[PDB]
């Protein structure tokens, strides 16, 4: 049944909370948290450049410096069973000449040379995109914004699937940019400069029931034109 | 043990389903039921602070659709042929501070938040501009603040796609349009509300025409890297 199948999967929405803290002592397994970063890797991005990586941080050092400058995380991080900081790839890695682009495009993306080129020309599809329509080049930070929002598609679609085998996630803005940023650096995450941080995930089973689930009425959020 | 294994293939099965679709059967709708439930995966999305600021705007109005078209050089073949076709709005910066009453309000009727909670979230210098100002250095320019509301607004994206995806509903995201002059039509048509909103992105929903080129994506050891 289709409507029994939508069914399962609003209950999957609705099972889906912010999880402050989680069961200690149960793992995701392997093939779960597989099929996890799999949702992540499996979703769309703007261009298809995919401007992200996933790094899966399982080291007790290097989570509890993250700990300590990330006010919004401090029951998800000790307790998670996984906990994913997404990267996006940062400024200098998105325009038409950047070596990064012009790689995945081809060797990834196996658009044919003469679509390449068009596409990252000067005045190209890229470009013509990037700053007039978007305004990208006004500053790095808003080239790397429109990467970041590439990466929350990663991060829905990562803690939908989680939820849909009735795993539990939290989502993690509330860090100290700054001292993160610099935390992963020095560390090497952030790979010579290609990548910063964007948001953070955290995976693993709740441990309290929740409280029932507050959203706004589709009558307020809907505008239909017809 | 192998009924949650197949129940993992079906879900990937769906991210397989789901392409950038370029065109879509302008004879088949998608059934209003079937759309709604599309809208509530949207409606059910997280969001910072649980602001949920965002607006689902459906142009199916012909017209409008038509002008949008002429300056969406990425939405050429969609807007014509979409079942559906959604603009994703994000609340505007000065809705989004710890004395708005959009928040304010949120806040207090639709999260219920307890008094001594939201007194300790928007005081000043409370939990709410700490982490705007400070920690994600929302307040130095509008636009900056405009992409964070505009990152939520592409977790609400993102489910929607699954959503319909896991039903057989075709999709394809959109940024390919000149933000300024589909700013300016939208101002006209009333529909960012008095400078409430703006435009984040947009979505076009529907059946496909074609079957689509293999999906390529990144190699695993390429976009996953693990700290032990
Ligand atoms: C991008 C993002 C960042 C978030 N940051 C945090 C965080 O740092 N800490 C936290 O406990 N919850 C965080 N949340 C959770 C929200 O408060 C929560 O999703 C919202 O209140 C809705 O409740 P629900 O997720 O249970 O439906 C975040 C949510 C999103 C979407
Ligand atoms: C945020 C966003 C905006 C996009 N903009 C457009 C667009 O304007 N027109 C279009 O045809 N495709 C657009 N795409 C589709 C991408 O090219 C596509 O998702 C990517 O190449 C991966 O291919 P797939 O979605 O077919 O797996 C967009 C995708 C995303 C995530
Ligand atoms: N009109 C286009 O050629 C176009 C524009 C965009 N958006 C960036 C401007 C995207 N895309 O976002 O994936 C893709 C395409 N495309 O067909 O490969
Ligand atoms: N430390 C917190 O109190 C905090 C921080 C954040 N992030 C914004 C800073 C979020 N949240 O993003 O939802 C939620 C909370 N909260 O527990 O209600």
């Amino acid at each position: 049944t289709e409507q029994s199948k939508k069914q399962e999967i609003l209950d999957a929405f609705q099972f889906r909370h912010a999880t402050k803290e989680f069961d200690p002592d149960r793992k995701i397994s392997d093939e779960d948290f597989q099929f996890i970063l799999e949702a992540g890797r499996l979703s769309p991005s703007s261009v298809g450049l995919e401007p992200w990586q996933f790094v899966v941080v399982q080291n007790k050092e290097l989570r509890e410096k993250l700990r300590q400058v990330s006010w919004g995380a401090q029951g998800q991080l000790p307790t998670a069973s996984h906990f994913v900081l997404l990267l996006g790839r940062t400024a200098k890695e998105m325009r038409r000449d950047s070596g990064y682009v012009a790689d995945q495009l081809k060797h990834v993306k196996k658009m044919p040379e003469d679509i390449i080129e068009n596409m990252l020309k000067e005045d190209g599809v890229l470009e013509s995109f990037q700053d007039g329509d978007f305004h990208l080049y006004e500053s790095d930070r808003a080239m790397f914004d429109w990467v970041s929002k590439q990466t929350y598609i990663a991060l829905a679609n990562m803690m939908t699937a989680a939820a849909l085998i009735g795993i539990d996630s939290c989502p993690i803005e509330g860090f100290n940019y700054d001292k993160v940023h610099d935390i992963l650096e020095k560390e090497g995450v952030l790979e010579d400069g290609r990548f910063d941080i964007s948001v953070m995930a955290a995976f693993g089973y709740r441990v309290k029931e929740p409280r029932p689930k507050t959203r706004r009425a589709l009558d307020q959020i809907v505008k239909w034109v017809e």
